[PDB]
């Protein structure tokens, strides 16, 4: 499938159970999702863009599926305005950007 | 081309008769780029980014060369890490996410 871009490109993943809409990213190196919870250890780590930097919890080996389709990689958890799918799971998917 | 994002989808951009290196941003709905001098007058904008909003310099008809492809729109000029090219811009050259 192609998607333009007259609008924010939202897709609907599934994680921990429950369906969410979410941002594909190609200018976000890694996924972030609103604060939820997660099995597992994280690590405390620091993310800045506009308005400066939050701190989120990271979670790896995280199976997430986008548009039916499954991916698993590194999921970073905190006050984020909203969920952004990052590079490292947009590869796993194929999804390319052309022009 | 087809930009496969396993790196940072990185282009050079012409604005101003220089060449720069933009992030092309999916996730961005505008276009923010670093400190720099740009002609006629600018009108307050507030954007909302990863860690809040903030306040930026509007500027209006802007030609941009984005990998060879004219542009003319809304640039936006404020603090932030890296140059970034939003939809607003992305839809201009033709850009689209296939998967
Ligand atoms: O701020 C955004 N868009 C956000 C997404 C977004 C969309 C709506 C609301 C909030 C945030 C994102 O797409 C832009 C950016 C820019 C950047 C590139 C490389 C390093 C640091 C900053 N890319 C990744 C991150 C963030 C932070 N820094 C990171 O490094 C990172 C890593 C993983 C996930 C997310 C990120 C960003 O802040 O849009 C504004 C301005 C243009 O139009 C509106």
């Amino acid at each position: 499938p192609q998607i333009t871009l007259w609008q924010r490109p939202l897709v609907t993943i599934k994680i921990g159970g429950q369906l969410k809409e979410a941002l594909l990213d190609t200018g976000a190196d890694d996924t972030v999702l609103e604060e939820m919870s997660l099995p597992g250890r994280w690590k405390p780590k620091m993310i800045g863009g506009i308005g400066g930097f939050i701190k989120v919890r990271q979670y790896d080996q995280i199976l997430i599926e986008i548009c039916g389709h499954k991916a698993i990689g590194t999921v970073l958890v905190g006050p984020t305005p909203v969920n952004i799918i990052g590079r490292n799971l947009l590869t796993q998917i194929g999804c390319t950007l052309n022009f």
